[PDB]
């Protein structure tokens, strides 16, 4: 026997549903997820790393003029300064006053730090759900991992479990996304070969291991000060180690619908957005025959005191009368309130309890022991504690209407302006049928 | 459960007073004042002999 059903897409708060296969006892599994992953497929765009800028030693050349060459470096700039006077520490390097040439030149370079330290700007195309759940089986706990595309269908104790597929599309990132090392930004990277100097990109490269390196950092070489050898520039700053300062706050900590964030492979747990489609496939070893399952006569329930507190703070207690011992199933026939119980042992003349949780602050619904329903109500009172660390367990109040008993005052006065209306309208009527009579 | 509750300042007489809360069977405090102090601050003034 097959079962399909769907429950909401929130980690960590369990739900009951209910197996009514026809000619036999009703069974109620209890099923609950674990985590819930989306791990898109990346493409990596380019790497960012902090440059090194390569100054060979300067070519100073005496009584002559040196004369600029050319080569396809990645940010290669090259310049002639005439008039120079260099001084080493002996005394002039040139022989003359004047007539002297620098041929400073430099370019820039991937640094030995891209191995380890570099930002990775990928590309994300798709998610690819995969749940883990764990769903109480013949009052057993037995946890079942697959993917959730609604396909690869997954088989443990005799049951085939097919989850998904995913009821929304949403997911945290974007289109384009960075990873530092362990935090992902949802940030819009300029294209390879096109980055701007002194911002995220100044310097891009294939693969960390590539030898290919676009750098665009506005070198500009500058006259060295008189009586000096040395080489001055000008170059804007690295501008991944200005990200690195500027970052913001990742993925983790701003990402919506309570989000969390891994890394190798990128991934997002715990969305809580929409729904799961969930179809279970069970024996017909599993199931039992109506005739044979106990049954349940003379039901009276009662709520010694209850609280709609969002962590099961009520209490029903019930009596009922059974034909035989055995196993009985639970289950409550009204969305508002939830029962922590699933199964329950009958015997004999005696009594049960059962913990729910609603939201109702007047608590009035059906519950379904084994093949026999009864009837069962009472006024909730509110609770005390103004925050807690943990969900609602129960669903919504409700979508509509289920304002409490005592809406009764409510009843009176409309029932008071309705009679005073029927009886406005039955004059009018009356006076109006004596007016059309007379002529 | 904080439970304020008031009872008349005659010593030697118990009062009941009833706690009662939600889930939980109603509890009695059987209370009784055995002594009241009211102690003055005293300034002296001057001692006489
Ligand atoms: C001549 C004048 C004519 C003028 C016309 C007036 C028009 C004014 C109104 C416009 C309507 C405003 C609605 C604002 C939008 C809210 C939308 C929303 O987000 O809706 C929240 C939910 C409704 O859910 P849904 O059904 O739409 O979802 C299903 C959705 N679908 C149906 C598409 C599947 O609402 C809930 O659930 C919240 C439940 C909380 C219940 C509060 C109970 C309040 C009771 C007070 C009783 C007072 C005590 C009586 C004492 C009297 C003693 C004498």
């Amino acid at each position: 026997y097959e079962h399909v059903t769907v429950i909401p897409n929130t980690v960590g708060v369990p739900y009951k549903t209910l197996v009514n296969r026809p000619g036999y006892s009703p069974m109620v599994l209890e099923m609950e997820l674990l985590s819930v992953t989306l791990e898109p497929t990346l493409s990596l765009d380019y790497i960012t790393c902090e440059y090194k800028t390569v100054i060979p030693s300067p070519y100073v050349k005496c009584c002559g003029t040196a004369e600029c060459k050319d080569k396809s470096l990645p940010d290669y700039s090259c310049k002639v300064f005439t008039g120079v006077y260099p001084f080493m520490w002996g005394g002039a390097y040139c022989f003359c006053d004047t007539e002297n040439t620098q041929l400073s030149e430099a370019h820039v370079e991937k640094s030995e730090s891209c191995k380890t330290e570099f930002a990775s700007a990928y590309r994300a195309h798709t998610a690819s759900a995969s749940a883990k759940l764990r769903v109480l089986y013949q009052g057993n706990n037995v946890t079942v991992s697959a993917y959730a595309n609604g396909d690869h269908a997954v088989t443990v104790k005799d049951a085939k479990f097919i989850v998904g597929p995913m009821s929304s599309a949403w997911t945290p990132f974007d289109n384009k996304i960075v990873v530092y090392k362990g935090d992902v930004y949802n940030m819009d990277y300029p294209p390879f070969g096109a980055g701007r100097p002194g911002q995220f990109g100044d310097i891009q490269s294939r693969t960390p291991e590539s030898e290919d390196v676009y750098a665009n950092t506005q070198l500009v070489l500058q006259r060295p000060s008189a009586g000096t050898v040395h080489v001055p520039y000008s170059q804007a700053p690295s501008g991944f180690k200005y990200w690195l300062k500027e970052r913001g706050a990742s993925l983790q900590h701003t990402a919506p619908f309570g989000c969390q964030i891994a890394t190798n492979p990128v991934r997002a747990m715990n969305c809580a957005v929409g729904n799961m489609p969930i179809s279970i496939d069970i024996p017909d070893a599993a199931f039992t025959r109506v005739v044979d399952a106990p049954s349940l006569t003379d039901m009276s329930c009662e709520v010694p005191a209850c609280t709609h507190s969002s962590d099961f703070g009520g209490v029903a207690i019930i009596k009922y009368a059974a034909s035989k011992k055995g196993k009985c199933a639970v289950h409550s026939m009204t969305n508002a309130v939830t029962i922590r119980e699933a199964e329950i042992e009958v015997e004999g003349n005696s009594q049960l309890q059962i913990s729910f949780s609603t939201a109702l602050a007047s608590a009035e619904f059906r519950v379904q022991v084994c093949s026999t329903q009864v009837h069962c109500a009472a006024e909730c009172h509110p609770p005390k504690d103004h925050i807690v660390n943990y969900p609602a367990s129960h669903t919504t109040l409700g979508v509509q209407d289920i304002s409490v008993t005592a809406m009764s005052w409510v009843q009176k006065i409309t029932g008071g302006v309705g009679l005073v209306v029927a009886v406005a309208a039955l004059i009018l009527i009356v006076v109006l049928c004596v007016s059309f009579s007379r002529h």
